[PDB]
């Protein structure tokens, strides 16, 4: 296992456009295009990322390409975060995958918001950090995907996954 095929099995692979959990256009492997109500922004977006004018519909290595993208940039999200780096740097492989698929679904500025977690983290209180990352918008609202990130933070193996 490792953070691209885990972030394959969470998010899954659509080739056209799609609305997320959230209601946004989506595209490929979890790709955000936009919050915007409009399709048509949605278009624009996509086709300015692909390079082409589109018509809502990618290939597959079109959606690989956004997704290598997208997870480089979650890791350089995290190491250019003062809160998220030192969390990253001290944790072992496995827990840092977990960490990389908080931020690539929320976002960076989203993560760094679970303060007291974080800290939790940082101190490898695992259950003490299970039970306060619960507690949250982001599990009530997504709880399987939640509960497989959270026992990744709770047990340092891949087994959810599995
Ligand atoms: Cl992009
Ligand atoms: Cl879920």
């Amino acid at each position: 296992m490792n953070i691209f095929e885990m972030l394959r099995i969470d998010e899954g692979l659509r080739l056209k456009i799609y609305k997320d959990t959230e209601g946004y256009y989506t595209i490929g492997i979890g790709h955000l295009l936009t919050k915007s109500p409009s399709l048509n922004a949605a278009k624009s977006e996509l086709d300015k990322a692909i390079g082409r004018n589109t018509n809502g519909v990618i290939t597959k290595d079109e959606a690989e390409k956004l997704f290598n993208q997208d997870v480089d940039a979650a890791v350089r999200g995290i190491l250019r975060n003062a809160k998220l780096k030192p969390v990253y740097d001290s944790l072992d492989a496995v827990r840092r995958a977990a960490l990389i698929n908080m931020v690539f679904q929320m976002g960076e500025t989203g993560v760094a918001g679970f303060t007291n977690s974080l800290r939790m983290l940082q101190q490898k209180r695992w259950d003490e950090a299970a039970v306060n990352l619960a507690k949250s918008r982001w599990y009530n609202q997504t709880p399987n995907r939640a509960k497989r990130v959270i026992t990744i933070f709770r047990t340092g193996t891949w087994d959810a996954y599995k």
